[PDB]
């Protein structure tokens, strides 16, 4: 229509190699430390927003379905940020499709909020910089800040809303040579922000995390500058494990990992011993993610396919480009 | 024929033994602190007969696995060497523990065997040397020579590595331990792997001496909360080391964490108690006698009666039978 402003964006999920875990500020989503991720080619969210003066409230339709009273409230609060930023009072119909294996445990929050932020920027012609786009995404989900970018990306922690945001890291095309295999681990179906908060606030091992994160980050970044896969893998695997260690120290303790997760880790180590370099990481759940060079992707997958169902071994390459405006 | 019989009780480490400096003589990377338990024990009769060609172990009325025989035969060589004879022995041990519940018996088994041999061969070993003898079979056995609180001093060789009993002016008579029996998901079955390969092991080493000092200070002052907090943190740091092993592993399962959550709730409800876990998923809850029944009731809301088993802390140490 004449008075109608719409925009549509595709943004890809990302997986943190140096973990985001713990917030300095719950309201504005400011983290305790910097994080480093890779953006996945295979998994993404497409989101259209349509702002119409006649709309009375924001509507969200997800994968063709209404969301419910609760998720509807969360989205309306986020859109208030957008309206304020834009200096208007328009409401939007949001139609989003996740092309992310969510039932298999993969998170869609990073792609979702990045897609939405970009979609709004397009619909309203805000001409936001990548930095400001990153800051807007961050308000929805911290990891979404990084999904504005392709390849390697880093979320700079900052100290406030203006200074906390992400940027893309140029790696001389190295991202084109890397892959990530997702091992879908059998998990309970019972109902990440709550856990992170409990650990950050109460964990007896949280200081240990803080004492090593910057060192890990620098080492990781040095490894990327050298395209040194083993140096990257060793530090990110250790960093990932330290993050899980912090949960063990929470009051009371908890874990995201199950025995099956440890089985998958054992297979990665076996691959390293059989001259197939690869390294694992885990987030707020038992799924195991395996960083591997693209040339070795298939051979590592086959080692997994000996133990696990074919449907549970899902690989993705790493995409070079960032968030995109689509039809 | 020469024979003797002895009873030794299990002990639970509050400051963990985790990692060896020397595998051959079982010298640890750090000191450990434990409490000895009233309810769980091993009784062992040993009989040295010149007739016997090889050492025989019969446990709970049944022969032991091939691997255990080899262990016993090696351990018995140490005894023969210390005694200065060439006698083989039939060993008849009985473990008094809940069946198939995952409770360890190596500490009580070897402490009972060492004392049984001490008696049979009339060595009149001092407590120190009896503890030394027990250590060669199993590190924790060094501590079961004693009751109440006991500390294993790591030393630096065979002569200097041993345990002693800690006098807490009877404080142990005021304390108890509730076991929460939990099982894993494996139909069929770490310290070395973790000591040798864990990326977080230095973290353990950096804090253990401090924990130990804080723990010993608490005992001296009979300060339950202070003891509890440091031992709980220490036990968790031990399990953290396993997460950094190459490749990582865990002794814990979700039900273990379920039990830990109950302890924390008890603390919030004016029922001070603290947990620790060893090389398995069972959760052990230290609690003062006055609060044992109340804390048990809280567990009974979630866990089955058959899976909650309490023990007092015994004051006396290893003991000759007859």
């Amino acid at each position: 229509g004449s008075m109608v402003k719409s925009g549509k964006a595709r943004a890809h999920t990302n997986i943190a190699l140096i973990k985001y875990w713990g917030k300095a500020d719950e309201t504005y989503i400011i983290p305790m430390n910097n994080s480093l991720s890779v953006t996945l080619d295979r998994f993404y969210t497409e989101t259209k927003v349509t702002f119409d003066p006649d709309f009375t409230e924001d509507c969200l339709i997800l994968n063709g379905n209404e969301v419910n009273a609760k998720e509807k409230e969360k989205i309306q609060n986020y859109m208030n940020i957008v309206r304020d930023l834009a200096g208007n009072r328009l409401h939007a119909r949001i139609e989003s499709e996740n092309y992310v294996p969510t039932a298999a445990g993969l998170a869609s929050s990073a792609s979702a909020y990045a897609a939405l932020a970009a979609a709004c920027n397009e619909a309203l012609s805000l001409n936001l910089s990548d930095t400001d786009l990153s800051r807007l995404a961050r308000r929805g989900s911290g990891s979404a800040s990084r999904s504005i970018f392709g390849g390697f990306a880093e979320w700079e922690k900052g100290h406030d809303d203006l200074t906390s945001y992400a940027h893309g890291i140029n790696s001389n095309g190295w991202e084109k040579d890397l892959s990530m295999i997702f091992v879908v681990i059998n998990n309970q179906s019972k109902k990440s922000r709550s856990g992170m908060s409990l650990t950050r606030d109460t964990s007896r091992f949280y200081q240990y995390w803080l004492d090593h994160v910057d060192e890990d980050l620098n080492e990781a970044k040095e490894a990327v500058k050298n395209q040194d896969f083993q140096r990257l893998g060793e530090v990110i695997e250790a960093n990932g494990l330290r993050m899980h260690a912090t949960n063990l120290g929470a009051q009371p303790p908890f874990t995201y990992l199950v025995q099956e997760s440890y089985d998958a880790m054992a297979i990665v180590e076996q691959c390293r011993k059989a001259n197939l370099p690869c390294y694992f990481t885990m987030d707020a759940g038992p799924n195991v993610k395996v960083l591997v060079e693209k040339k070795n992707k298939q051979a590592v997958m086959e080692q997994f396919l000996k133990v696990f169902d074919e449907s549970k071994i899902i690989a993705s390459d790493i995409i070079s480009s960032g968030v995109e405006i689509i039809k």
